[PDB]
């Protein structure tokens, strides 16, 4: 009475972590539908079927009566096999059974922002599920079915074309590192009364994003009553002024200029500096002469500004642009922001000073981590990747190996020297990094670093949004998170200790 071609759903590819742990799995679910044309000939069966579907008798009957002309309506999607057989056993004419695919996410909220989710039609709508949708979805088949003049699926003819299953995808993320970072960022938020946060971990040798976690987060397996703020992958889609965490790059421009060495001295007394109506102000103001390492340890805005006036903002802009701040990462992640590294024909003094200590530009947590990776990797930037990297692509030298080496040594002193950020110290290793405290009377606390300082393997960025306890400095709020997560990450990757 009617020959028709209908789609065959393809099996969606498995997403694993870098070691094969499942992160997104296509699982069979039982969906029930009905042909109202057939139901209309068995009305005396409707109340038992309605009750079986948890439905009010009258509302069910109103539904079928309204659709009496159509030949298809869903009844309920995604049931257990025991549930569907429970209904089919009633043998109600025109009630049919189907098996579909539905994603399950074994790690739930721990990796929701990176993995994303699919819709009820099994299409990728967010995160990796969307970015890699063509790779994961495969290609539907087609089959030929005969249907009588009332919609009854009389015969089932051949398969015209088989479905092509999707392909497996292994991410760069290490699920063991991801759990640790997730736990500790969460603990830090709760201990500090903070509103939001991000943590990014990167392999400085391969470009791999080993961990990417945010708060708040959500359970992708139960998205009822989902708050869209809980769904933001802040590490990639939120932009912020990085503040003093960019001082290592200002310093890289200074050491490359020919005009400065770490033992050179800047006079920062009295801890402020007027630029017209604008006033640069240090956080501690009992200093006069400081050497370049001292400027980083004390995080003196006056110090880095006087250095910036000497070498010119253009050279600072250039290093920041070369390491990727405010530049397109090329990951193609949905909603991923680029930020902004402003430019000028001639840089005014005030813009020059603020650029040098990280105001006036916008970056993401992932760009900041990638810039620190380039610095840890002896000045060579390796392309970012969200998937496991087997053949490493060639990187670009963006800071000279000698300059990067020197800046690494200074940042090890930031963490280890007297008056330094002692809370970022990693037991059994040497660590290097810089704190940040940036306006947003509310602040973001930041720490960016890498370890082991002797032979760097891992770069990490911690951002904690609006800590509400008395201490809000990056060195008080974010540095201890770096310490706990870096220690766990190095242990898990069996990195040999360089400080025992
Ligand atoms: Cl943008």
């Amino acid at each position: 009475r009617s020959v028709r071609h209908i789609a065959i759903p393809a099996h969606r590819g498995l997403i694993t972590d870098r070691n094969g742990e499942p992160l997104a799995v296509s699982t069979p679910v039982t969906t029930l539908w009905a042909n109202p044309k057939e139901l209309m000939t068995a009305k005396e069966r409707w109340p038992q079927l309605a009750a079986a579907l948890g439905q009010d008798t009258k509302l069910f009957a109103d539904r079928i009566e309204q659709n009496a002309e159509r030949e298809f309506i869903y009844l309920v999607r995604g049931l257990t096999p025991e549930q569907g057989e429970g209904v089919i056993a009633l043998k109600v004419p025109g009630v049919y059974s189907i098996e579909e695919f539905r994603r399950f996410y074994p790690a739930g909220e721990v990796v929701a922002h990176a993995v994303g989710f699919t819709d009820v039609d099994d299409r990728g709508r967010e995160g990796i599920e969307l970015a890699f949708d063509e790779w994961l979805a495969g290609v539907p088949g087609k089959r030929q079915v005969l249907k009588d003049r009332r919609g009854r699926v009389i015969k089932d003819v051949q398969v015209t074309k088989n479905a092509k299953p999707g392909k497996t995808l292994a991410l760069s993320i290490d699920l063991r590192l991801q759990y640790l970072a997730h736990r500790e960022l969460r603990n830090a938020l709760l201990e500090n009364g903070a509103k939001a946060g991000s943590l990014v971990i990167m392999d400085v040798k391969t470009g791999e994003i080993l961990a990417m976690t945010n708060q708040p987060t959500y359970n992708p397996n139960n998205r009822r009553n989902l708050q869209p703020a809980a769904m933001r992958n802040r590490a990639m889609i939120d932009v912020f002024e990085p503040g003093s965490t960019v001082k290592p790059f200002s310093m890289s421009a200074a050491l490359a200029s020919g005009r400065w060495k770490p033992s050179d001295i800047v006079d920062v007394y009295p801890g402020t500096l007027q630029i017209g109506r604008y006033t640069i102000r240090d956080v501690s103001r009992n200093s006069r002469q400081l050497d370049l390492t001292g400027i980083l340890i004390k995080s003196s805005n006056v110090g880095i500004s006087k250095i910036a006036f000497d070498i010119g903002a253009e050279s600072i802009y250039s290093v920041m642009q070369q390491v990727g701040l405010g530049q397109d990462t090329g990951l193609g992640f949905p909603g991923e922001r680029v930020g902004n590294l402003p430019n000028h024909r001639k840089w005014p003094k005030a813009e020059t000073a603020t650029l040098a200590y990280g105001y006036g530009l916008s970056v993401t947590a992932i760009q900041l981590a990638h810039a620190y990776a380039a610095l840890a990797n002896d000045g060579k930037s390796v392309p970012l990747s969200m998937t496991r990297v087997d053949r490493v692509p060639d990187g670009v030298q963006v800071i000279s190996p000698e300059v990067a080496s020197t800046v690494q040594g200074m940042l090890q002193q930031v963490v280890e020297a007297q008056g330094g950020v002692f809370r970022a110290q990693v037991p059994g290793y040497h660590a290097a990094g810089k704190s940040g405290t940036a306006r947003k009377n509310a602040y973001r606390s930041l720490f960016a670093g890498f370890a082991p300082a002797t032979d760097p393997r891992i770069a990490m960025v911690v951002v904690i949004d609006e800590p509400s306890k008395a201490g809000y400095f990056g060195g008080l709020v974010s540095a201890p998170v770096f310490s706990k997560v870096m220690a766990g990450a190095l242990r898990l990757m069996n990195v040999p200790p360089d400080n025992l």
